[PDB]
Formats: C-alpha cells, structure tokens, sequence
C-alpha cells in the first residue's frame, strides 16, 4: 500500500500546499498596504483552508501502516502587479495542484497504489472548483477594467467566506 | 520611531512559529507509527498554537504603515530516540524562543518601541503557559520509566486537547 | 505616592480629545454640503469614541487621588478640498495625539507612576489600530480618485459606524 | 376662533397637496421612461404621505364648527432633463408651501386663534425634515455626474422606503 | 405593443377613478357637517378604496411599456337634499365608471389589445359590486326617508367596514 | 429657510451649552475631590442632557440649509467656596439660559422663521426643567448645613442617576 | 528558567497577601465587639478577596517549574480607638502591599525576568484600587469622626459587597 | 481538462435526456386517454427528473473553462402497445444511456479526462438503478397478467413519486 516513492511525493505534496497557503498570506499584506479588505478575506481563508488540506494528508498517510515526513517549503512570492494577477498567480498555482496529482496517479498505478486514487478524487474534485473560483475573479477584472465602482463592491462580496 | 530591522526578528520568531507548527507536526507522526493518539492531538493543537503567535505579528504589520516578509520554512527534524526525549527538547525550545523575543523586549527599552513590549507580554504570558505544558509531562515520563502501561493513560488525556 | 505631574499632561490629552472629539464634529458640516454621510459618521462615531478615551483619564484621575483641569478646545478647520485632506491630517495628528501621550509614558516610567502607565497602557494599544482606520481611509482616498462613483459605496459602509 | 376664510385657505393646501401627490406620483413615470424603479418608489411613498397629510387637515377644519371645501387641482409636467433639476424644483416648491404656512401662522397670531397655529406646527417642523432629502440628494447628483455609475446605487437604496 | 390610443382613455378611467374617490371625501364633509359620522370612516374607506382600482392600473399601463398622464382632479360638490340621495348620487357616476371598462373589449380586437377585456374584468366584476353596497343601501335609506328611526343604525353599521 | 445671521444664534447657544455641560463635568469634581459619588453622578448624566438637546441642532442645522462652525468654547473653574456654589452655578446658569434662549426666540418670530419656533419649544420645555434640578437641589442643600448625615445620604441617593 | 531570588520574595508577597487578610479578620473582632457587623461581612469578604491576589500567584510560582514555601502567619492586632483610624490603619500596610511590587519591576533586567512586570500589574493595578475604597471610606470616616449621625448608614452599605 | 470531441459529446448527452423526458411525457397521454395514473405520475415524475440531469451537466461543463452548446432533440416515441412496453422502452431508452455513457468513458480516458471520469460515477450509479425501476415494472406485468386487480393496485402505488 505504501511505496517509499510514493511515501515521499506525498510529503512533497504537503509543501507546496502549505506554500500555496504562505503565497496568499502575501496578497494580504499587499490588501494591507494598498488598501483591499477583500483580498485579506481570501488570504485569511485561503491561509486556512489550504493548510487544512495537508493535515487530511498527514492523516490520511499516517494510517497506511508507515512514517510520515516534513519537507521543504520554498519561498513564495510576495508582491503581484494587479488584482488580477493573484486570481491568475492563483491560477498559475493552481494548475500546478492538478497536474502533481495527475501525475501521482499514474504514478499509483504503476506504483500500485488503488487505494490512493480514490483518495485522491477529493483531491481532484476541489482542485477543479478551486481554478474557477479565481478565473471567475480574474475574467472579472477584466469584466470590470481599472474601474473601482466594483472594488468598493469586490472588496464586501469576499467578506463572507468561511 | 520605525526600524526595518525588528520587523525581521518579529518575523524570525515568527518563522520560529512557523517552524514550530512543522516541527510539531514531525512529532505527531513519529508516534502514530509509534503508539500515539494524545501526541496527535496536543501537537497538531501545537501545530495550531504556533500559526496563532505569527498572526499577530502580520495583522500587527498591516497596521504599524508597514509589510510583512515571508522567508524559507526550513525541514525541521523528524524522529526521536524515544517519546521522552521530545519531551527533553520541549525544554530546550522553550527558552530559546522567548529568549529572540525577550531581545526584541531588550531592543524595545533601548530602541523606543513600547508597542512591541506589551504586544510581545501576551507572547511573554503565554510563553509561561507554554512552557508549563512541558514540565508536568516530563515530570511523568520520569515517572514512569521505558514502560507504557501508564503511558496509554496519558494517551487518553492528551486527546482532549483542541 | 501622589504626582500633580502626571496630571497636567493628561489633562491636555484629555482636552485634545475633547478637541479631537470637537474638531471631528466640525466635519460632519464640512461632508453635508458636499453630499457626504459617512464621513459625518466615521467622525460622529469618533466624535462620541474619543471623548471616552478622556472621560476614561478624568475616571482614573480622580481615583488615583488627584484632580483634573479643564482647558480650551481649540478651533479646527472648516472646508477641504477633498475627503483625503481630512484623512490626511488625522495621519500626522495621530502621531502628535500619540507624542502627547508618549511623553507621558517617560514621565512615568522614570518617576515611578504605573497608574498612569498601565492607564497608557490602554493608550498604545489602540493608538495602532486607530491609524489603521485611517490609513485604510487615506489608502482608498487615494486608490479611488475624485471618482465620487466610489465615494458612495464607503458612504454606506461609513454610515454603519457606532 | 374659527374663519371661513382661514378654514378654506387651509381646504386649498389640500389641493397643493393634492397637486404635489399628483405631481410626485407623475415623476414616478419619468422613472419608468427613462429607466428608474427606485425613483418611482421614492416617490410613490411621498406622493401617498403628502396625500395623507391632506385627508389629516379635512378632520381639524372639521372640528373647528365648520365644512370643508374643495378646489381646482392644477395640471403638472411630465418629463425632465434630470433627476437633479427635478430635485432642486422640488426643493423650491417644497419650502414655498412652507412660507405658505408661514402665512397662515401669523392670520392666526392676529385674529386671536391658538387653535390653528398649533395645528400647523405638525406640518411645520415636518416640512423641515422633507427638505433635507432632496438638497442632500440634488447636491450628491450634482456630486456625481452623468456617468450613470452610482444613480443605480441610489435607485435600489431608495427603493427600501415606505 | 403599446398604442397611445388606449393609453388616453385609461389616463381618463385613472382620472375618473381618482375622482370616483375624490367626490367621495367630499361627502364626508357633506355628513360630518350635517351629522353623520360613520360616513366619514364609509367615505375615507372609500377613498382609498376606489384608489386600489386605478393605482392596480395606473401601475400597470406605466409597466407596460408605455407612459402615464397627468390630468387636473376638479372640485366636487358639496351638498344633498338628504343622505339617501347622495346614496343614489354615487349610482350615477357609477355606470360611468363601469362603461369606462366596457368600452375597451370592442376596442381590443381594433387596436389590438387582448389584454385589456381581461384587465378590465376585475373592474367590470367590481363595479357591479361596488353598487350592490350602494343600491341595497339607497333602496334602503329610500325606504325610510329623511326620517331618524331607520337611519341611526345603518349609519354607525357601515363604521367597521375597511 | 436659514439664514446666517439667525444662524449664528443657534451656534451660540451650542457653546453656553456645551460649556454648561462641560462646566458640569467639571463641577463633578468639586464633590469628586471631596469624597462624594451622587454629585458626581448627577453631573456626568446631566453633561449628556445639554449635548443631547444640541446634537440635534447640529444635525438640524444640516438639514435646514445652512453650515454649523465650531469656534472655541472657554473652560471654567476647579474649586468652590462650598458645596452650593456648584450647585448654585447650577441654579444660576439654568434660567439664565432660558433667557439666554429667550432672546433668541424673539429672533424667529422676528425674521417670520415659524422653523425655529417649533425647535426652540424644545429648547424652552428643557430649560425649564433644567432649572428645577437645580434649584431643588440648592433649596435642600440650604436646610441642611455642612453637616454628612444628609450629604452623605445625598451622595449614595444620586448614585441612581443614568 | 527559574531563580530562587525572585520565589523568596514572592513568597514575601505570599506571605503579606496572607497577612493583609490575616490582618483583617481581626477587624471584624476589633468591630464585632465594638458593635458594628457590617465590618463582619466587609472584612470575611476583604479576607478573602486578598487571598485571591496571592492564590493568583501561589499557584503561578508553583506552575512556573519552582518551589513555594510556607512561612509564619503571625498574630495580628487587636484595638483601635475608633473604626476611622482602623480604616487609615489599612491605609499603612497597604502602599506596603503596593510596594512588594514595585521591586519587581528593576527586579527583572537584572534577575532577567520579564515576566513579574505583567504579573505584579494585575496587582499593582489593583492595590491602588483597593486603597480608593479605602481612601474615600477614611476620608468619610474622619469627616465624621467618632460620632453616629453619618456611621450607621457606612457600616451597612458595605455589606452588600461580595 | 477540455477537448472539442469531448466537449461536442456532453451536449449529445443532454438532447436524448432531454429527449426520455419529452418521451415518458408521451406515456401519460398515452395514460390519460386509456385511464392511468400510475404512468402518469411516473411520467409527470420523470419528465423532471432526468431534465434535472441535464442542468446537471450545464453547470458541470460551464465550470471547465470553456462554453456549452445546445444540440438537437430529435423526435421520440409517442404510443406503446402496453403497459409491459413503457416498462421494457424505458428499459431501452436505458441500456441506450449506460453505454453511451460507457463509451465516452473510454473516450475520457484516451481523451485525457480523468475529471470526467469521477463525474460520470454519479451518472454510471443512477443509470444502474433507473433500469431496475423499470425492469421491476416489466417483470411486473409479467407477474401479473393482463389482469386488472393490481392495475387498480399499481396506479395508485406509482403516486407517491416525487
């Protein structure tokens, strides 16, 4: 059930997550200096809801009968030109998420892993929501321009996740 | 009245609790493998009592007219000799850690800066919380010996810790 | 065991409060004729939420067995050209409304009086928070324009204010 | 106490009432032919409590021995340039039928009559609250523009009016 | 569509409605001067009555896609001989109000409107109704007189009607 | 309407009153530095009772078509000969502010200004009661003497004040 | 860590809290005797509300990974020559209560214990505050005297404390 | 994640689900004209039910990044020769949508969709069940005859569908 291949992509999976998630605690620095509320709000949640995300992994590989492992977290950005470059950097690391999966689960049935492919569904049904979610933020910047009648209306409409 | 210096040190000890949350996330695994539940919950519960104490520090950089800066969350260890000797460093990472903070406290009565000495007491009181959490386990697992009959009573109530 | 010194520095940031308190009601007339009511309001509510802050020091003033004064509230301007100028000179009188009482922080923690420390104790916490709300209204000012398109969507988030 | 004269001068402010429900109520369709839901609903609310304000009147002529009497109603205007200019008639008429009461306060100070310049003072210290609301209206459509940006925030928030 | 020919004859059914309640306030003062009071609560309850007739289509040929018209509500009569031939007063411009309607089911299949013999059925189906409560009451006060042992009773019975 | 030479006789008594409840606020102390609580407690709750009846002339000021302006408002006083002199300053400036108000309401009968007349019945029914409060004060304080048996029972019988 | 420097003067302050509240209970004997019973409740209640500012830091010595240590409560005294000076008698060892404190403060740079100015300042913060009811009940009892005109409505509004 | 033969065969997929619900409707003529409510109600039931997977599939592929497309309905069936055949047509029109599915699994797999493969297992275990619920209705008038005792039995058991 465990292949020390696969026990160490696991854990580099964990990584980039938990990166993704110190990626978007710097959008909110950058709400912070330049005034959004609204990119806080999908910092604040998304800091939390990504590293939520890699506690169900380290669970969830601390049960096939083996030992888990911390690895290596790089350094993120920091700053980004526009309000539309952190749904689209949102969605550069996105397509980065689905792809490590995709490629992890071949490398399950080659490494015979068919239990980590359903495992991996939950994994693969969010990170299809998940790029929607900030290509419906980054074809709205361009649905909206440089105008800021909406950034006065973007900045409330991102107040109420949880 | 602003260095671009203790922005930095507030930042590395809040890497220090960025770390902490890895660290004690590599020690609730190490023993459910080993034999652990308690362990599982009183460090993922440290792994969420360490991203409390650099939360401040970035909503406290939102609001001082100033950024916050995202370093490299290095690979932390993994295992342990045994269940005790992370209960041995529980005692070393104690005073170290307000000790980087404490010389932000004695560059706060030289520097000027009685917004960072107030702000770190409830980090200064915390840390005698903290730093009490690991006395009175350590103080039992002399207690007990390389036994653990008593040890699955302790497994029991470490589980209840959220 | 009792100072009159203390008293007199506290008494003139307790009439600059009350000035503060004074000078910010002399700008819900300055936002009517305009067709601003969230300015009136951000400043309605301060103008009742900084007169708390010398009503607190006039409380423990005559608890700490001593007597308070009372001084001159001085006049304030009267027309801007914009919302930023109002929002501009509340930057640079936070700080001078910060030095009163960061002067009597030195008063104090050299003349032995905690009464008065741990009453500005309660003083520099706030005094972070208080430049937040106004550098997140200078840092939307300054975002948005004389775009009075986005001026309208603060003025109901502004009109929430108590 | 009781004129025939004052009783049908009082029974013609009916009729302007009448004519300012009528003439109210007929800027709803300069709502609904230029592209306005929410200039139709602040206005269908006032044309209706102006209207109430005239049935009101009928049962004080009514009580002082005497009948009430009804006259010509004349026709208004239907279409306008602006919602603004409409606002700044509005709020020369709405005053003019202020000074109209001021002159009935002062044929009832000289015919010795505490019974009907009480019973404009309901009226009198109303028609200082209608005011407001179209000067700090017309000076925020004036603040705005014909940029079309923020009249369809002012349409929804004044559609909420009862 | 919308054809201004059927716009004008209901600018007229709005204008004759508005004064089918508008004769009606007026005859309340006619029995509030003669000595009737429940007339006052049956006429004002038949203000407001015969208002929802009109203001049901005044409020719905303005959502058609067309425009509304302002006309001039004229002065009313004033007085009767008794209170029973006011009664059969109103049975005059009654039918007129109910051929108002009756005409526009022959002018819809000639200008093309197979809306309005539906939309004027409920007032083809109200104004037959709203005479039943007028006939059997003037069938009534007729069959008494000018009398007072018949006409006290069916005076105050008509007072808790809304 | 307004007018700015009427206008500045409202602003006028806005800082007799503003003095007279910050005059109260310091009158608070000469029973605070004493030892008495209801004196003390009659004074915070009656330096709301003037700024609440001139809070709604600065918003009334705002809506009548006119600009309000804030100027300097004098201090007042620290000590007292005895215990009536604060309470006889009490007794002293109330129907002098009916007068002081009673030269104002001249000033809107004057200038046919039937707007002021209705909002200074507000401020003539105040201020007769404001001169009842402390003139019942003054002509208890009178039977007693300096003694604390009735001071005493002064001091905790004004404690109930809000 | 720990340093049996500070804990010997801590359990000084221990043992002085004790004393403060074993200084009281004879107070009540001192009062019971003498014949007032309100002292009995304000004193078993002053008894017990001082053992919580030194069971706050009996237990927080205790915690902190160091030792306590019991030492001698003495035998305290017994008369006074009336109630007012056994009111300015707690007067004495109070600011000595204030003043096991204060050392701590110039006790930390040098013993490095950054964490007694935050713990002695919910005591240093509180024993200027237990002397204001102290202070305003001596200040009352002396401008009484040893008489019994304001001393038995003193003597029964403190027994209403918990 | 998308292909154009992919994304051309998922609105093929709609048309012939849109196509059994305008199909079964074709059973409850077929039901009304020969006396059934059992088929009715099945059909009345599953003329919504699989027009609700088809909007299934309309907010399913309008998430993928790219656009929909509405195709063609072809005509369907509209008479049967029993009772036993909308039992075995629907059980026609079934196994037509199991492969179907089946097919562009396959056509998912070499088509590199692995989102669509999850995706479809909500549309592979409803369309295992919807053959059974047909198949119990076939091997119904099988079990029954051409009697007419349970088709007084199985009309009113087919009316609890919702």
């Amino acid at each position: 059930s465990i292949s020390e291949k696969m026990v160490e992509a696991l854990n580099r999976q964990i990584n980039a997550e938990i990166y993704s998630a110190y990626l978007y605690l710097s959008m909110a620095s950058y709400f912070d200096s330049i005034g959004l509320k609204g990119f806080s709000n999908w910092m604040r949640v998304q800091w939390q809801e990504e590293l939520m995300h890699a506690m169900k992994m380290f669970d969830f590989v601390s049960r096939r009968g083996g030992r888990v492992k911390l690895y290596a977290v790089e350094e993120p950005p920091s700053e980004w030109d526009s309000p539309l470059a952190a749904f689209e950097h949102v969605y550069e690391h996105e397509v980065n998420v689905t792809k490590r999966i995709h490629e992890l689960v071949e490398m399950a049935m080659q490494e015979k892993d068919f239990a980590t492919y359903n495992f991996l569904q939950w994994y693969v049904a969010e990170q299809v929501e998940e790029e929607a979610s900030a290509l419906d933020i980054v074809e709205k910047l361009r649905l909206i321009g440089e105008d800021k009648r909406a950034l006065l209306f973007l900045d409330k409409e991102l107040s109420l996740r949880q």
